């Protein structure tokens, strides 16, 4: 599900560092970084630091940051630190509309979320939980906190019996529109993804309609419902959530800033390919084309290259 195309043969890290050093003092930045594995990128920064006694990304942390710079930053950081950074920004100016915390918590494996929590300790001298719990409110806080603290079991075991009872419970609640119900939050934040999927399968069978369809009758301005919706999507079929967010970003309709750069950089090495396929089906136009639709500067260039479509 990865789009990133890594050179089956890459030069020595020191040579990449030298070139990158020259490029930083632009198609050379794309040619290199967008075609290196996370491991190789790690080595490159490391070699760069040894040679110049300065981190390659030092000039990009700045928030008076250019889109292209921003993309380089997110992409060249280690996944854990990147997620810690994204989570931190989400908490700094949180609003009922921000769902990035949920995103990082539900589209990551338990291990990746742990790395994010550890990188968070190192970079911010605090735990992700305390900040989320500190700056979020009401029901939003109850779900977001439960989600970021989880360290889910990832095996395939499924307890069909439990799946049916909890499917029952979730229905009795969504029914009277108690989206913020205690058990609903518990199930989505504690059960494994396999068990949750089985729970919603039983939900659909035992009651006829699909879970998301069920929630479509609710108010569209209910920010919590919107959050619960995305939560269910990200735990079930993430691509569905990512495609919708990509849609609003490109159509400059969203209130989710940096969404485009975040999605491409955070998923390129994971499931961007499947996200792309879905984007194409849902819009008829390939994602790389939608990105280079009006402009094609270094920024758009970097993104399409991460999508494996350099000349798009």
């Amino acid at each position: 599900s990865a789009t990133l195309k890594v050179s089956d043969s890459v030069p020595a890290p020191s040579d990449d560092a030298e070139q990158l050093r020259t490029a930083f003092e632009e198609d050379l930045i794309i040619s290199i970084l967008a075609h290196r594995s996370a491991e190789q990128r790690k080595v490159i920064r490391q070699a760069y630091h040894e040679t110049y006694g300065e981190d390659l990304l030092k000039t990009l942390d700045k928030e008076l940051s250019n889109d292209f710079e921003r993309a380089i930053l997110l992409w060249t950081l280690e996944p854990g630190e990147r997620d810690a950074l994204l989570a931190n920004e989400a908490t700094k100016r949180w609003t009922s509309s921000n769902q990035v915390l949920m995103e990082v918590a539900c589209t990551r494996t338990s291990t990746q979320l742990l790395h994010a929590r550890q990188a968070y300790h190192a970079r911010y001298k605090k735990s992700l939980e305390e900040d989320v719990a500190h700056h979020t409110t009401g029901d939003f806080r109850k779900l977001l906190v439960s989600l970021v603290t989880s360290y889910r079991y990832e095996g395939d075991e499924v307890n069909m019996t439990l799946a049916k009872q909890e499917a029952k419970l979730v229905h009795e609640k969504i029914k009277d529109k108690h989206y913020n119900d205690e058990d609903v939050i518990r199930i989505l934040s504690t059960r494994s993804k396999a068990q949750i999927n089985a729970t919603f399968n039983r939900y659909q069978d035992d009651h006829g309609e699909e879970i998301l369809k069920s929630l479509e009758e609710g108010d569209d301005d209910d920010k919590f419902l919107a959050l619960l919706r995305s939560t269910i999507q990200c735990l079930t079929r993430p691509e569905l959530y990512f495609v919708d967010v990509l849609r609003s970003a490109i159509n400059k309709t969203g209130t989710d800033e940096g969404a485009l750069t975040r999605i491409v950089t955070t998923r390129a090495e994971i499931d961007l390919k499947v996200i792309g396929e879905e984007y194409q089906r849902r819009n008829s136009i390939p994602l790389e084309k939608a990105i280079t639709k009006d402009t094609r500067g270094d920024y758009e260039k970097m993104l399409v290259a991460l999508l494996g479509e350099d000349d798009a």
